[PDB]
């Protein structure tokens, strides 16, 4: 209901306003030129196109840590990753292809003036990666832009997820209708006399509790259960980030279930490793001593939270943090 509902007051809708609106290079492989997009004109222009070729865009949200940064300024979680959602049906495969070739064409809309242009060209030249589930319970396709700018702009486009578990300074999104609406009709620039009125909502379950969680830099979560591999990785993240656990003498059985949830899902030691490597380059990037850090909040919950019966999977697990923080000092 309204509980994980929220007005944003115009202080949060100028900083939105400003993430929206700030230029963004996007990093292109080979001859290709950077691209100096804005979220404003890439949502725009996904809709626009979206639409008009019978793609219904329910809403578009903006989310991960962008979402926390328009509630709160500067709380800690940083500003690397853009990521935008569009709720849009898509019930055949003609539709994962049609949303794949609007977004490219909507980074043609931002190469400026001799090269080869076409959709299997601009997906090698600025996507960095590009996932696709297509099943009854998940229908979602997801578009990566090239990262070596150092920030990360995700274009997901949501049919139907079943929900992904997060903490509550992380579950944070802001619905964009609203502002969207104001920038094509608008005749005068947004103010504070003048400005719509914009939606939050946390995924956690309640707005105020996740915004006072995310006020004090407070680790909580609701729904335990849902949590898979990845938690130990994001709980590892807010440690890093001077996050304290909200309900002490509670942590350490969730510590424990988050270990017992990463060698679940990553039984392969050589399955562990990549998925750190790809973590640390995609979080840390420019940031050698968070990567030490990271990896040594991630040797004290391992190292602390896993069971006797594990001791095979903690000493294994131990003994590649360990060697990958060293290659981290060894450079
Ligand atoms: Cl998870």
């Amino acid at each position: 209901d309204s509980e994980s509902f929220s007005v944003l007051n115009w202080d949060q809708v100028s900083r939105l306003h400003e993430v929206l609106t700030e230029v963004v290079p996007i990093h292109g492989r080979g001859n290709f030129p950077t691209l100096e997009i804005t979220l404003k004109d890439i949502v725009q222009t996904v809709r626009g196109r979206l639409e008009e070729a019978g793609i219904n865009v329910q809403d578009v949200r903006l989310n991960g840590s962008a979402a926390g940064h328009v509630l709160v300024k500067d709380n800690g979680l940083g500003c690397k990753d853009l990521d935008l959602i569009f709720h849009v049906a898509l019930p055949t495969e003609a539709e994962f292809q049609l949303v794949r070739d609007v977004v490219l064409c909507s980074l043609l809309n931002f190469l400026p003036e001799k090269l080869k242009i076409s959709p299997v060209t601009l997906k090698e030249a600025y996507v960095q990666k590009l996932v696709k589930v297509c099943t009854d319970t998940d229908r979602w396709s997801l578009i990566s832009l090239s990262n070596k700018n150092g920030r990360n702009v995700e274009l997901k486009f949501v049919d139907s997820i079943r929900r992904q578990f997060e903490f509550s300074v992380d579950s944070f999104q802001i619905i964009l209708d609203s502002l969207l609406f104001f920038y094509d009709c608008s005749g005068n620039p947004i103010s504070e006399h003048f400005h719509p009125t914009v939606i939050g909502e946390s995924m956690y379950g309640d707005f105020e509790e996740a915004f006072d969680h995310l006020q004090n830099r407070l680790i909580a979560t609701k729904n335990p259960e849902e949590i898979r591999g990845g938690g130990l990785l994001k709980y590892s993240n807010l440690l890093v980030r001077d996050f304290r656990p909200a309900d002490q003498e509670e942590i350490k059985t969730l510590e424990r279930y988050m270990c017992s949830r990463f060698f679940i899902d990553f039984p392969d030691i050589l399955e562990q490793q990549r998925k750190l490597e790809t973590y640390l380059q995609n979080h840390f990037s420019d940031e050698e001593r968070s990567k030490y850090d990271y990896l040594m909040i991630l040797r004290r919950v391992v190292n602390e939270s896993t069971v006797c019966l594990m001791g095979h999977e903690r000493r294994q697990t131990l003994n590649l943090i360990s060697l990958l923080a060293l290659r981290v000092l060894a450079e």
